[PDB]
């Protein structure tokens, strides 16, 4: 079946800068991202997000802005490039209650007219 929604965040000029990294805050990767109870110790986190556009993307959970901010690296240029994404858009992320953690990665570019695509 189709996935969910969990949070619709902006991304930042940051997020698409020199830095060229994504971003995920706390208040809503506490509630929806769990957390493993097998590999906790030092190491980070994988991520899998689907394409709608039949392509895959693996992202890497880490620790960053003072430790609760959870960013993701890897990934991010070479989807940021594929799609041209950029500062100004918006970015979405949803989970399938499947037999796996399967994530979908999905963006929105608001323009105003309803015809536009």
């Amino acid at each position: 079946r189709s996935a969910e929604a969990l949070f619709e965040k902006a991304v930042t000029p940051s997020d698409v800068g020199k830095l060229n990294r994504l971003v995920i805050p706390k208040h809503h990767a506490e509630k929806h991202f769990p957390l493993p109870s097998s590999n906790v110790s030092v190491k980070g986190v994988l991520l899998n997000f689907e394409d709608v556009n039949g392509k895959v993307w693996r992202f890497r959970y880490s620790y960053w802005n003072s430790s609760q901010s959870y960013v993701l690296t890897k990934g991010w240029s070479r989807f940021v490039k594929e799609k041209n994404l950029r500062a100004g858009d918006v970015v979405s992320f949803s989970r399938s209650n499947g037999q796996d953690q399967q994530l979908y990665i999905g963006w929105k570019s608001r323009s105003g007219s309803d015809l536009d695509a």
